[PDB]
């Protein structure tokens, strides 16, 4: 029974479920993933307490991004263009 014999991490899996948050990026994501898996809260006790998941917002550096790393470089760049 194929399409089962071979299952690999989905496209961009690290941070798929990760919800667009500005409060606790990781916690918020370690939860979308939590409910996502279907694992009820009351079921996993101590575990689902202090935990993080890669977040779709957190970006590669600590900083809690609010838009693509690229469109952010684009902001700084644009805001600096003396009249040719």
């Amino acid at each position: 029974s194929p399409a089962d014999t071979n299952v690999v991490p989905a496209k961009d899996a690290p941070t798929t479920n990760s919800p667009p948050s500005t409060t606790s990026p990781n916690q918020a994501a370690a939860d979308a993933n939590q409910q996502q898996a279907g694992i009820v809260s009351s079921q996993s006790g101590p575990n689902a307490v202090g935990d993080s998941a890669p977040s779709s917002s957190v970006n590669n550096d600590g900083d809690i991004i609010t838009r693509p790393t690229s469109d952010s470089i684009a902001a700084v760049a644009n805001a600096t263009k003396p009249a040719a």
